[PDB]
């Protein structure tokens, strides 16, 4: 049985009479064929306003039975507007376990008035036989069995998928948050004139370099009122929320100078994203000073795919004074890059 | 495996239906040849307004099906002119087993009042054998589910060209680090003696209980030395640890007071996380003692799932001695449970 | 659309129209069927008539 | 006809796209069997996402097209999932007429890079022999027509429900009466010696050039009176008979002076209808007194449809004398349509 999402439990009321009819001295029927005994009208507990009643023909109703207890079903009242119902009749024989029972095959529809049965139910002299016990001590026992069916109703249940739904990881969001609102601050940063504020852990686990005069104990004279000259403030507060959040949300334009404080701080995740920044504005003027702060800072990715710029686009390089001063002032870089376009990218004359 | 410059990844959007539908008395099957009954619209969560619905004719629809059930899908709402599926119709027997599951190949075109099944789906006499089990205590009991299918979207990506790449982060490996060589912490707790330290700030931070104890009544004398004695540090070592990480590791192996923990310290993706932990875990012989930490420890969608799972199977659990033990120890739970399986069976 | 009455707004009805046809007898036909969409009470009968402006 | 109490129209929207396509020196095909040749991607201005586009085979796509013209229509994007649509092709003959137009009776599914139409288009060699005159100075001009359906829509109006109704708005027939009445007025105008009477809030309602002038240094002392002598009264009559009414009956007539007055006013509405009659009123014989007007008057809209009108009909406006005074009277316009006529002259 596979699990589904939603279901329908079509139910259709059924109800079921039961009913009993006895009729005393059957023997004096009293009368010829085509006569009939209306019995008492009867119902059930729900809705108890379908009132039914037996016809029944001691002798055969028609020419064609004659010799032939004949039997029949019908309505009288219909609250609503029609009503079909099923059934099954039977002769209580002496014993009173059931004999001779036959039902109806279709569901029949009643209105006030409409009769449905078998007229051919039994032979006449089938019953008046004494051997079979179906006429016991002058009694005719008859079994009433009908069933009612209602209008159709469908309750619909949508099933229950409601699996748990997990929240997503908080610890950027709260540490970051954390940044700003510097609750408990152990350590007071200061920079070209600002005086920032931070805990101590969170920046000794993410920085050897702030580790380094951390560990040495020097925690009551530097702590307090550690002094930092290099960075302006402004890209030091992005970099503290690199440091608390693990995101630079505006690296694109100050992808240089933090480029710098990442050189000096070692913090090597943010040194590779201003490898990132600094690699995708690669124009044919910038890449002499890209390769000036790529072997300052001692880059690895930016300065080899600086090389090879520089060596696919060396016909407009050459003629950027750029390129003259880093010819002047670096001596050593422009032979790493003969180097590297020697035995790589022209190697075929 | 060759590496391109460029991948797209074109993803035909997909959603799969499913549907029971129960049917009891059919042996009184009403009417002749042009019968149709219908059954309830129903849809899933997406999109609640493509609503289906089933039409199926008892005796047949036409004179060549005088001896075959037809079954027949009509669409009944769709707010789009065109919607194409592929549906396959089965038969649960009385076990519970498909039974000529049939399928068509084709996901034909629907529109608003469109349909289309299979006339010749069951024969009448095979259907009516009471041998095959086609017919369990007078219940046609089908199994529907289609396959819908949307426009299909193009991501359009486009690999290699610029090298650059992160080396991720390390965040986590450093913060078990701090876990590693001990630390120059902010504060010295207790846990039944044994010494843990922890920081304050990054408790501050994640927890509201313990920004709470930490800045009212402490800072100002005792702010070195806090002491716990309620939760044992065998599972607190692994809550500071969720702290510390944002994820644990060790959670289904010990998640019976971790919860209890997580409640106690307001943590609430933690309090979900062994919520899902413990829903994963529901059996039939433990259902009332996670519905007893469910109702002490304020746990609420785990509290709905395990009074579902109890009204699934209330058969055997009122046989488990956990639930004779919860009458007398909280009887408004078994009143709750009561009141839960009422609406369950509003209909009877 | 689906429509009704004011009284007794229980018996919603609709149109169904196959502009080019059903079956072999209507390759050159146009065919107009009415269906009841929904029904509170068991079965209703009815009859109806149609016409073209 | 006999009125029913409940209707509902069925619309299914419909769209068109009309098209000129246009080809210089056919004779230089440049190529044999096997070349297509396509067209700019095309829509229309609503919505302005779905584009279409164009492809030719000169020689034929089959063997059994060597002597027939290929014609297809193609859709290159669309973002929604499947568009139907019915089109006709047509070719211009030399004097402007359409020759051998054909059209096709099914609403084709167009998708994503999926095309239409007929490989037997047109015979080459009925194209190719001078007769007929279907080539015109070598060059060959074809016109598209495509109406493209859309998702159907039910208004569902219904009808008797309520035998009442409420007559709709009679307040600009009461503020019609305020001026022919005069009902009163508080301000009494002067133009040219002719005395016109005016309320005082209602003329700040909608005029921005009142709101500041009637506040500022005239209701202090000379609240009653003041004088416009710029404007003549014919036209400013009609000019007050809208800041009431809400509209203007008698525009085409004075329509030349009344937006000379509307720019002078501010009135922003007005400006643009009586734009909209002297966009009407364009001719080859008075379009630099259209563009002296849309230029000394502020004209936006004006100014850009009557130098695209002067640069297609550049012919015979240069004929004109009123052309030649704009020349020595205003450079500047001179200069804007040689801005405008680069522009459209860009590729020569």
């Amino acid at each position: 049985g596979p699990v589904a999402e939603s279901w329908c439990y079509t139910q259709i009321k059924v109800v079921k009479f039961s009913y009993m009819w006895t009729i005393n001295n059957f023997s004096f029927c009293r009368e010829e064929m085509g006569e009939v005994i209306k019995s008492s009208t009867f119902s059930s507990g729900a809705n108890d306003k379908l009132k039914w009643c037996l016809r029944v023909n001691p002798k055969g109703l028609d020419e064609e039975s004659k010799d032939y207890l004949s039997l029949y079903l019908l309505l009288v009242s219909c609250p609503k507007s029609e009503v079909r119902a099923k059934f099954k009749f039977s002769i209580l024989n002496a014993k009173g376990e059931e004999t001779k029972a036959m039902e109806s095959q279709r569901a029949y529809r009643f209105v006030q008035g409409k009769d449905w049965g078998f007229k051919k139910f039994i032979r006449r002299d089938f019953l008046l036989d004494e051997a079979n016990g179906l006429l016991p001590d002058d009694k005719l026992t008859l079994f009433c069995e009908v069933s009612v069916v209602q209008d159709s109703v469908n309750i619909s249940g949508q099933n229950t998928m409601n699996m748990v739904k997990v929240p997503e990881c908080r610890l950027a969001d709260e540490l970051g948050g954390l940044w700003e609102n510097s609750r408990f601050t152990d350590c007071c940063l200061c920079v070209a004139g600002q005086e920032f504020q931070a805990h101590k852990a969170i920046l000794a686990a993410r920085s050897p370099v702030f580790s380094a005069m951390f560990e040495h104990e020097m925690e009551e004279s530097k702590k307090n009122r550690v002094e930092i000259n290099d960075v302006e403030p402004e890209v030091f507060k992005e970099m503290m929320c690199f440091i608390y959040t693990g995101k630079a949300p505006n690296l694109d334009k100050m992808a240089d100078d933090l480029l710098a404080a990442a050189d000096k701080y070692a913090l090597e995740r943010l040194k590779v994203m201003c490898e990132d920044a600094l690699c995708s504005n690669l124009s044919v003027e910038n890449a002499a000073e890209i390769l000036i702060l790529a072997d300052l800072h001692s880059a690895d990715q930016l300065k080899t795919q600086a090389v090879d710029f520089i060596n696919y686009h060396a016909s407009d390089v050459l003629e950027t004074s750029g390129w003259k001063s880093m010819v002047v002032s670096h001596p050593h870089l422009v032979a790493e890059a003969y180097r590297s376009l020697a035995s790589a990218q022209c190697p075929f004359l």
